[PDB]
Formats: structure tokens, C-alpha cells, sequence
């Protein structure tokens, strides 16, 4: 009952119900300076340093089938990110958690992409010690980095050769951030070259991540994923737990670019889409060019976890 | 008459006139979707990818003493940046130029920092080919990266050791951009270590630039400035022209970090402040620890150029 057909099919039914809603928040809602707005109408001050300097961190939990998934792991990473950035979230954690549930519940959205953004505020970094930081919350329908119909077949990727990952000595990649100069270049290279997804090298022979997602490489029943140079994804975390539970070895360590070309399976993972199979790389088949059996087991176990009360709780909709 | 006293003194008189203005735009004005707003009231849509993904380029000409300085060089760089970003400025160049003059004239601001921002718009990079890009214009009182009283003495810098420059293979530094993850870390390191200005290495032994500015290093009458890894500043351009005119050699090429420690003089330069002497580095005097004679000649020639009709034109204020 956690097959692709079952999970994606039910989502599609929930989508058609949402499309028929007359709720003005059904297309999304934002929290700005204490008030709720329809997402298409929400506006932020142009002087905000999150805009003028991308001086911000953010995080993104999701709601699936009316259940929040690992919200507390996302709130922990956001608070760790803020500490690294010398930001202080302007709202208490319990109040943020309750606000998010209220926004989702009022929207009626059962499958939601939920974004929290903490910015430096209006003052330049030279005055960061007044900690006059700003907070924005957004709730919108679930975002698919790889659409359902493409997850059934897997998608095409390239290892980029015109762009590499911003190194950790320039920007710490364990801070989820919106400075996507490299990632945007990767989307453009993939489109130029006849693919969709881009996998960025680190400049010294190893693969890192892409614009929105971690990468997992499978070889002889061993799932390998980069340790350095990448966000420590919550999806990746779940994937490592699931793969272990099902009898596969997991390795978090350097993954040479050259290993991508000998893999049995490859997938990318992110809150915005889940487990996303990669079945073509640089124009060649990955493995058999179909969704591999280990990826499939992990995919199903990922979505099963969304109904586990250890990792999720249900929202009370009006 | 282009000494520091004369130039900064007159600016201070113009400042006190601006402070006394009852014009609601005297503190700045923004252009958003066809209308003008007081800068503190201007708001942009939260869904703009310039915010959600820092998917934008920008440029910053200045007005000094009621004269625009090298506006056409800044417009050329903005258009080159947009082409590299696959952005198309949504307004004709002549209309943008006229709008900027109108905004400055209505503000009454004689010394102005003028910012133009072109963003991807509301759609994700995957849909960049509809070119539905957005434009924002801002005019505000002149911004000083190094305040006047500190330019008289010069300021303190460090070569960062906890951060290095985002490399060109990750983000092209000739595109003026707002992805300041590395620069913000540099401001924090300098503050932690007992300085103000940060100079970022490239990771392979050479110096690049800092958060807002290029760096020029003087040794035995030779001005050296990095070619790779940095924005091609318009201030830097003017500095190279002035230094040549006055009988000094100029070199645009790799500048090893180690050369900083043997320099006779160092300054940083940017539209937001001009020519800004650095008289202490990593806790030690640069040269004699005072503004050097060559820096001083360049400083005066920089501001003299602001009255040259080859590089500047005067705004007709109401």
C-alpha cells in the first residue's frame, strides 16, 4: 500500500479536491509581520537584508496526507543554522510550531511545502548585534522537484562541467541557504546539455549535491552519500534509516565522481519530492535504465515513514 | 580643491541641507511595478525569485554633488550581467536612465547611492525562457563603506583565514550579485579579530576582493590589482586611469596574499565610498600607517573626475 501507484494515486485525488476549493488560502498563505495573507498577495519590505544581501537562512518541512513529517528535525536544523549565522528567530519555537499548524489547517492543504525564512532584518551585518532579525512563514501546495509521472520512470541527470559547488570555506553548506548561484548554473547546464537534474562536483573529483537535493549512489547493495560539501538532508537522514532497516549497508563519506558512472542505481532526495530516481547520467543509462529494486524499496519505506507516529503527527483541519 | 578636507567638507554641508528637508523622498525613493514609493514603505512580492533564490543581478551608480558618475558604464555592466544570467531587463535602457534621473531629482538628494536590481521574476529557473523578469530601482543618500572621518586616517583590515572567496567556477564574480555568503562571513571574521575590512583569499595563495569593494596594492610606484576572481569595478577602472595619468605603473594580474604584507600602500575602492585607504593589516601598520602619498594622489584624482563632463553629467533639480 506504499507502492508508487498507491501513494501517488491518492495524492492526485487529494490534488483535485484542493483545486476545487473556494478557500482563498487554498493556493497558499504567508505570515508577514503578524498577519496572514494569500500567498500571491504577500509582500516584504524591499530594505530587508534577506533580499538586499541574501543574508538569511531557511528550512522546509512538508505535510503529507494531512500529517507533518519530522517538523521537529527541521526546527532543530533551522535553529542550528541561525546560531551559525548569528541570527535569533524572532518568535518562540512553540509559537512558530503552532502558527505553522494553524496556517496549514486554515489553508485546507493536505500536501504542503512549508517554508520558514529568518533574515538579518533591516540592518547591515556590521550592526548584527542588535539581533533585529525578521521571520517569514509560507505554506503552499506540495512542490515536486521531480514530478510524479517522472518518478515512475526516473529522470535524466548530468555531472556539471561548467559549474562546481560553492566550497564550505566560502559558504557552509550545512546552513540551508538561498544563495543558489551555483545551483542555478547547474539547472542551466543540464537544460543546455539534454538533461534535467544537475550533480555538482566539488572541484577535487568528488560529487556533492544539486539545486534542492542530496544524491545517493548504490553499488553492490551499499548506499553511499557525500558527507562533506552538502546539506545534511532530513530526507537523506530518513533514507539512511530505511536502507539500514531493510538490510543494506550505508556509507556517509566522499563519493568520487567516477563512482557515479559505475553505480547500479542513483537517486536524489529532498523534502520537495522525496526519493527521486535517476535513470540516465551524461546521456547513458544508469544501471538498467529503470528504477532499481533498492531505490524502489527505499522509496516505499520513505513514504511509509510518513504514517509513523514516531516521525509524524496529524493536523486537525476545520 | 579636491583634497580630502574640501571634498568631504562640502559633502557634510550638503548632508545637513538634506537632513533638514521636509521632502518625504529625502530619505530615499523606490520604483516598484510602475510607481514611486518612500524607500521605507516600498514592498516587493515575497514570491519573487530574487528573494526566494537570490536569482538576480544588480548594479550601483552614484550621484555626487548633483552629478551622475559613469552611469553608462554601470548600465553597460548591468546589461552584460543580465545576458550572462539569461535575464532581460523589462524596461528600455533610455527609459531606465530617464527614470533614475527623475527619481534623484524628485528626492532632492545631491549625493546618492543608486541601486538597480533585475530578478528572475516569479518563475523558477526551469521556466526562465519566458523571460518574465522583474525590475526594482532605489535611490537613497550616499552610502560610505568607510566613513569620511575614517578615510582621513585609513582603516584596519585582515586577510581572512576562516573564509575564502566563492570561486568563479561556482559563481561568476564579474556578475555583480547579492549572494554575499562569503563576504558576510568576512565582515564577521574582521569584527571577531579586531579589524573592520576583510580581504578574501582565493584558496590558492592570491587575494581577491571584499564585501563591497576591490583591493589595490602599491609597491615601488606600481599599482597592482587582481584580474581573476573579482568584479571589474567602475571605481577600480577610474583608479587605473588616474594612476596612469599621474605617472605610475598599473598591473591587472594575480596578487599573492604574501604581497599584501610587503606593500608600501593599500586601499580598497567601490562606488559606495570611493577610494578607501587601508593603514593596518592583520594588526600591523601598512607602510607608515598613514594614508600614503600615492593613495592620496589617486583619491584626489578620483573625485576630480566626478566633475569631468567626459565621465559625468549634472542633474536638473526642481
Amino acid at each position: 500500500v506504499y507502492s508508487m501507484e498507491a501513494v501517488l494515486g491518492a495524492h492526485q485525488k487529494r490534488n483535485e479536491i484542493l483545486a476545487a476549493s473556494s478557500n482563498p488560502l487554498a493556493e497558499g498563505v504567508a505570515w508577514v509581520e503578524g498577519e496572514l495573507y494569500p500567498l500571491s498577495e504577500a509582500r516584504i519590505p524591499i530594505l530587508d537584508q534577506g533580499f538586499l544581501r541574501s543574508d538569511l537562512t531557511y528550512d522546509v518541512p512538508a505535510v503529507w496526507d494531512g500529517r507533518f513529517f519530522r517538523l521537529d528535525d527541521h526546527l532543530d536544523r533551522l535553529e542550528a543554522s541561525c546560531e551559525k549565522m548569528r541570527l535569533k528567530m524572532p518568535m518562540d519555537r512553540s509559537a512558530v510550531r503552532a502558527k505553522l499548524v494553524e496556517m496549514v489547517a486554515k489553508s485546507g492543504i493536505r500536501d504542503a511545502y512549508v517554508e520558514l525564512i529568518v533574515t538579518r532584518g533591516l540592518k547591515f551585518i556590521r550592526e548584527y548585534q542588535s539581533y533585529e532579525n525578521n521571520l517569514y512563514l509560507m505554506v503552499m501546495p506540495y512542490v515536486w522537484a521531480m514530478r510524479p509521472d517522472m518518478q515512475v520512470t526516473g529522470g535524466p541527470a548530468v555531472v556539471t562541467r561548467t559549474v562546481r559547488r560553492t566550497p564550505p570555506g566560502a559558504m557552509d553548506p550545512t546552513i540551508k541557504n538561498l544563495q543558489w548561484g551555483d545551483f542555478v548554473r547547474g539547472w542551466l547546464e543540464a537544460m543546455d546539455r539534454g538533461a534535467v537534474y544537475s550533480l555538482l562536483p566539488d572541484g577535487d573529483g568528488n560529487i556533492t549535491e544539486g539545486g534542492g537535493y542530496n544524491v545517493c549512489v548504490i553499488k553492490d547493495g551499499v548506499l553511499s552519500t557525500p558527507s562533506r560539501g552538502v546539506l545534511e538532508g532530513v530526507t537523506r537522514k530518513t533514507v539512511l534509516e530505511v536502507a539500514a532497516a531493510k538490510g543494506y549497508k550505508t556509507v556517509v563519506d566522499f563519493v568520487p565522481v567516477d563512482d557515479l558512472y559505475h553505480a547500479d542505481e542513483i537517486f536524489i532526495c529532498t523534502t520537495a519530492g522525496g526519493v527521486m530516481p535517476i535513470t540516465e547520467l551524461d546521456g547513458q543509462k544508469v544501471g538498467g535504465g529503470q528504477v532499481g529494486p533498492i531505490t524502489r524499496e527505499i522509496w516505499e519505506g520513505y513514504w511509509e515513514a510518513h504514517y509513523d507516529p514516531k516521525y509524524s503527527f496529524a493536523i486537525d483541519y476545520p
